[PDB]
């Protein structure tokens, strides 16, 4: 066995196989490798006769395992062998171990692939490593699934319905299978992921320049292996969180830094990252932006409105649009009778042309006046307005519509056919943006902007163009928010209308929302609810209860979204929010969320702190469960220290009126 | 064109294609054959080069149409062409259309199918007949997926959040996909669909013999079809349901009954259906079980309270199962303390060995004196107990696991390695619960039994055996309950512990619930919330407020599933349920559910009117909104005619204490 090691890792690796063990020495935890097959690598290639199969890369017929600098080792896997017995004869995977000489960080690269006459596509590497064995391990995969969540490696008490589903995942497909970086959907919003038990911690960094694909597995004995085949796995339950490198088309360097931490959890692997976000230039800090922006300073606080006039999905809907003497009416009523000291007023529906084209101020809603009435209005109130906009959609139902600013891809064809809300070439989207936005921000006086769909994602295509609108957009020097985010668009934004959860959603019955990204970014970019799931709807992350006290823990602004002849029912909900979240997210908003924890088995009592001083802890279960010192914090109820001594408590009621 | 007609409809048949229009006489509205390519049936065979091609049968070599009795027409489509201009030469599908010659009724039948050298798999058949015009026809789909839904064919007024959801959905593959007959996942738990606007309504029954899965497009215009290709699609919004005939597996009488009814809508539709059902043999009355066994009226206004102990997943789990001190405690308190006058207790977690071993009376929770002296409390008080019990399990944490009792498919591979619930065989399960269940009866004097998983699902594989079994539990003559259940199992037992709705599910985004399943079988069958989605719990399908009122519109009991650790949270939902819900299911439990409407543009208020008498009118948003003779109803609020004739008025009321 060959051996790495400095004053706090031992890497032992097998030359007959190519696994690896790290043994984090403080703790002395060990990290075994793939308990299942003592596979270091899982290669999906296809065979002579063009059948794909997946095979383990430590039965390759040669095996090369040298030390070849003081902290490097090169591994080379030569000529795999399928199932049947064939050799991929000139298939080879080259990759290298590089312990860091004074750090507990291990660099894993595959350096070269050789594919002869068959095709390679996928390839984990390491294969499962760094897992948790189920009930014996305490502790969990950690996963930056949009705002992130953690899957605990272990059965534990919750709610009789949770529990069933939760357990039943543990022993299906639910538990098993893999997400990519950057999107809006299912996916990740950081390149790094990690598990942890009661001892030790270790996460990955994916390099800038690669796009791995992430594979889960929850708590699964590996039985999804055994289906097709009718027999029963003979593996252990285990977590365990791979890198799929996409052999077929990723161009980048395919390397994966891993961070080892005596006694790390989550929070622990967030900061860690924050370093790393700082030195990839994502990290513009909230203070800075508000350095440039005095304006900003009305966000801290502020609950985010979106009143929902059916557009863009319609001009001018029955039923649905709002007039702009009745959107004035919103405003003031929010002001004067809901006594709402700050707030984002972000009105859909303001343009007699469909997006995107963002232009004129519509006639049939009262004419640029009675909308400048309405925004001069919310101003005389230090509210922040924006209208809605977008510059990426080609709407079938928009007389306007035509195929010209679409993308084709190399046959012709359309892209995005699918997708009717991103079918404009982002190369396009600045030149949209600039027909009509100076003009709005001068009629209006605007003072903020707020641009969907655009920046949502960070992929490949098209970002060039992204960048162009995100560049031109940022220099109007307005409070600015967008569609989501991701990372790479911090720099050029105040605030992101998401960043928190899907509805139905990979992982969802078996994990815990966690603020991994807030842990890591809440003082560079503020987030509020997604208009979607907004909290006056009660859907699978909650109702009004639950939501306002996540939004506390989690350092996030409160979203109302509604369709006008819904505002009398929000009233209750605003009052609520202004009363309880709307103070703590004032107080907190710049600061960094130092840490957080769960404070209950299962795992519905936290306790966030802020570096504000402000500490928020919440209940979102409906029992009243105790915390040390026997501190006892009511089902729905939350037990918050604020920065002036002030200790707030309280919980939600829902009660039955009968006349 | 060929004619078939009658006094109500008159069949006009195209001879070149073999598409059909039906022409519902009294109201003039025509049904339209297939808008998109005017394709008689859409039917997946492979070509000359083994891969699956769909094709339009009617641009076949051959189209024979003729009239062969006085009302039935006869086609023959022979020799399909495929896209590259070849011709599957052998192949042909033979059809009848069969008028009733007296009522408005269509039988339609695929006869024969010959697949010469080529495989068949799908036909859709008839193929995007019946459709509804998007935006132009005010009306829906019907759909029995689970208790049911309809699906507007036109866009409306609604929460922005739900209506961004759900107007996206319309334009990608949200809104197209099908489902199966008579399981407990996404399908469908009544073989019949259908489609109605203002004028008219049509649903097709499918023969009992046949299991054709159902292709749904709602408000879709088949950009699906073109994504490929990356073209625009050139056809327009439409909402239609088309049978799947599953031609390489299907061996029953691929025929489907469509009936015509004018200004009918799916409250007609279920009332059509309910005939049918009782003709089956399905539709056994509570009135019937009650005169069987007077036992069955302590289920009127009763709560179904699941006591969850963290079995059957697992023996004895620390932090989770009760002990039967603290079962009878928990007993004690809800009837003493809470007032709750009426109760089904079903205790989850009663005997050391795993399922399907149902026994013996976990000495570790106090033995079986102190199981009997908590069902002698129980019994005391009038309330339902029983265990928690389940022959099918096979638990890979069981240390009598064994294959043994697993079946095995016609390759000689294991069955249902991935679904640890339902592995052994149903033809042995009569024989497990045989072991212990008359010991479990004799020693407690039990008068209740409620029966896991084995009748979620009406499948044909195995259903001699689960015959076989339910006929065994129903000997005893107990007040009986069983989760889910399907229309087929009626007859053996006495309530369902579901058939109400999955929380993720396809068209959640796109329907509204109906109580589809209740307007046929609210007399035969009693049902309660599921477990894994109780009203105590916050979900997708809503809240407390949400799921009380939609309870009491729907017909069903409440369920409240709880951790013990919950229970002290319980105690206000246990309460308002009690004082709210218990009293109007208890009015109605034996009644008809006659009618249900939907009274505001959003769907969300809601009237049903029991045969008790009793009118039920729910608000299930956060609006008041108003409705005939500008009556009010709060949101989360509701106004209910008693029998009696008094009124009851009220409303749900989240609210935020702050010390
Ligand atoms: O987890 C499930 C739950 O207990 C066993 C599983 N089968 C049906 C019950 O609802
Ligand atoms: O429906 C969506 C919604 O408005 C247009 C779509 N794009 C993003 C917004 O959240
Ligand atoms: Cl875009
Ligand atoms: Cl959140
Ligand atoms: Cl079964
Ligand atoms: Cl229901
Ligand atoms: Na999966
Ligand atoms: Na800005
Ligand atoms: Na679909
Ligand atoms: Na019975």
């Amino acid at each position: 066995p060959i051996v790495l090691e400095n004053g706090k890792l031992n890497i032992n690796i097998d030359s007959k196989t190519g696994c690896f063990s790290v043994t984090e020495k403080t703790s002395g935890h060990v990290w075994k490798s793939d308990p299942w097959e003592n596979a270091a690598g899982l290669l999906t290639l296809t065979d002579s006769k063009g059948k794909k199969q997946t095979v383990n890369i430590s039965k390759s017929k040669k095996i090369e395992v040298s030390k070849t600098a003081k902290n490097t080792v090169s591994l080379k896997f030569i000529d795999p062998v399928f199932e049947d017995g064939s050799v991929a004869k000139g298939v080879s995977i080259a990759t290298e171990l590089r312990l860091d000489p004074n750090n507990a960080q291990l660099d894993v690269e595959v350096t070269e692939h050789r594919s002869g006459n068959f095709t390679l596509y996928d390839l984990r590497y390491p294969a499962r490593a760094f897992s948790l064995k189920t009930d014996e391990d305490k502790g969990a995969a950690v996963i930056p699934q949009k705002q992130g969540v953690i899957c605990p490696s272990y059965i534990f008490p919750m709610n009789g319905g949770r529990f069933c589903k939760w357990d039943d995942a543990t022993y299906n497909n639910k538990s098993q299978g893999s997400l990519e970086l950057f999107n809006n959907g299912t996916g990740l919003t950081m390149p790094w992921w990690g598990t942890y038990n009661e001892k030790s911690a270790v996460m990955g960094i994916v390099d800038v320049s690669a796009r791995p694909h992430m594979q889960y597995n929850i708590n699964n004995n590996g039985q999804y292996l055994f289906n097709a085949k009718g027999v029963m796995s003979p593996y252990q339950r285990i977590v365990f969180l791979d890198p799929i490198w996409k052999l077929d088309q990723e161009k980048g360097k395919m390397r994966i830094s891993y961070h080892f931490i005596p006694g790390g959890d989550y929070v622990d692997m967030a900061k860690v990252y924050q370093k790393e976000a700082k030195a990839r230039g994502h990290f513009v800090s909230l203070q800075e932006k508000l350095k440039r922006n005095p304006n900003v300073n009305k966000l801290p606080g502020a609950i985010y409105f979106g009143i929902y006039g059916g557009y863009p999905h319609y001009v001018n809907m029955p039923g649905m649009a709002f007039t702009f003497d009745e959107l004035k009416n919103i405003i003031k009523t929010i002001h004067d009778d809901l006594r709402v000291d700050k707030a984002f007023v972000h009105a859909w529906g303001t343009f007699s042309n469909f997006v995107p084209h963002n232009y004129p101020i519509s006639e049939a809603l009262g004419g640029p006046e009675k909308l400048k009435a309405a925004v001069d209005l919310a101003k005389s109130y230090g509210y922040l307005y924006s209208s809605y906009h977008a510059y990426s959609p080609m709407l079938e139902n928009d007389p306007n519509f035509t195929t010209d600013l679409m993308q084709r891809d190399a046959e012709g064809k359309l892209m995005n056919t699918g997708s009717r809300w991103a079918r404009v070439d982002p190369k396009f989207q600045k030149g949209l943006a600039q027909k009509n936005i100076e003009k709005e921000i001068s009629y209006l006086g605007l003072e903020a902007d707020i641009t969907d769909i655009t920046f949502a994602a960070y992929r490949e295509n098209g970002k060039e163009g992204r960048i162009e609108l995100a560049k031109y957009i940022d220099s109007f020097n307005l409070v600015n928010g967008t569609e989501h985010g991701q990372e790479q668009w911090i720099p050029y934004f105040d605030m992101f209308e998401g960043m928190t959860y899907l509805e139905d959603r990979p992982l969802s019955v078996i994990s815990h929302p966690a603020p991994l990204f807030n842990l890591v970014y809440h003082e560079a970019i503020a987030n509020f609810g997604k208009i979607q799931d907004p909290d006056n709807e009660v859907t699978a992350n909650g109702d009004f209860r639950i939501k306002a006290l996540r939004s506390m823990l989690f350092g996030r602004g409160t979203t109302i979204f509604f369709a006008p002849y819904e505002f009398e029912g929000m009233r209750p909900m605003i009052e609520m929010a202004r009363d309880l979240v709307s103070p703590v997210h004032k107080e907190t908003f710049y600061s960094e969320l130092k840490s957080h924890e769960y404070l209950s088995a299962d795992y519905k009592v936290q306790r966030s702190r802020f570096s504000s001083g402000t500490e928020v802890i919440a209940n979102l279960g409906p029992v009243a469960q105790k915390i040390e010192g026997g501190i006892s914090i009511p089902g729905y109820g939350y037990r918050i220290q604020m920065k002036d001594g002030s200790l707030k408590t309280g919980h939600f009621q829902v009660s039955l009126h009968m006349d």
